[PDB]
């Protein structure tokens, strides 16, 4: 089964998921000088006030916080998007050290981690149908750098002890994802894919220019999670990032000058 190790990592994924070598794979390097300001791009609309978080889960890849997506509660609109995209889950990718961990890069710079808020287009009715569409998902990507703590992340960090190994989950209600957002909603956008199998080419990527800062203690708690299930040889869940993929016939657009 796929993972991030030497024998099952990103360089192997194409064997089970041939779209890994596709025309719109993610992540990519964002070359800030080549991204073109698009004045026709709207401001992003992030409407998270009514978000209902449900559970936090170690899925063997990452940890994720899942939301109730059975109603338009926490939605992403505007920007490059047509229609309404419901927040389903967020998760992170991170490194073994602070100089790596992000999936997208900015002028080849890697951040310590990257937060993905995954939303699906309500015109397709459910996320499984949305994954089969070129505009089915919108993932809001936010870079994490190490410095000051992000207070809004601490509730997440403090429960990771209870989901150390693959398969473990916990109640995680009343979590407000607005506490994870940076000040600016300036973004880059391009058409891409899921960055984990099945690597489906269904994502409008919206990557915020402004990172959030998290503390060393916060990211260290990410690095104590395990890829393995309980009772299996302990393999720290670190470096769960796919590297940048070829941009191919794509333009990255910027919402800002
Ligand atoms: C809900 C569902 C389809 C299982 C999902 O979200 N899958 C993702 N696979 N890769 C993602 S990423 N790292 O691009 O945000 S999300
Ligand atoms: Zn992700």
């Amino acid at each position: 089964h796929w993972g991030y190790g030497k024998h099952n990592g990103p360089e192997h994924w194409h064997k089970d998921f041939p779209i890994a070598k596709g025309e719109r794979q993610s992540p990519v390097d964002i070359d800030t000088h080549t991204a073109k300001y698009d004045p026709s791009l709207k401001p992003l609309s992030v409407s998270y006030d009514q978000a209902t978080s449900l559970r936090i889960l170690n899925n063997g890849h990452s940890f994720q916080v899942t939301f109730d997506d059975s109603q338009d509660k926490a939605v992403l609109k505007g920007g490059p998007l047509d229609g309404t995209y419901r927040l389903l889950q967020f998760h992170f990718h991170w490194g073994s050290l602070d100089g790596q961990g992000s999936e997208h890069t900015v002028d080849k710079k890697k951040y310590a981690a990257e937060l993905h808020l995954v939303h699906w287009n309500t015109k397709y009715g459910d996320v499984g149908k949305a994954v089969q569409q070129p505009d089915g998902l919108a993932v809001l990507g936010i870079f994490l750098k190490v410095g000051s703590a992000k207070p809004g992340l601490q509730k997440v960090v403090d429960v990771l002890d209870s989901i150390k190994t693959e398969g473990k989950s916990a109640d995680f209600t009343n979590f407000d994802p607005r506490g994870l957002l940076p000040e600016s909603l300036d973004y880059w956008t391009y058409p891409g894919s899921l960055t984990t199998p099945p690597l489906a080419e269904c994502v409008t990527w919206i990557v915020l220019k402004e990172p959030i800062s998290v503390s060393s203690e916060q990211v260290l708690k990410f690095r104590k999670l395990n890829f393995n299930g309980e009772g299996e040889p302990e393999e720290l869940m670190v470096d769960n990032w796919r590297p940048a993929q070829p941009l191919k016939n794509r333009q990255i657009k910027a919402s800002f000058k």
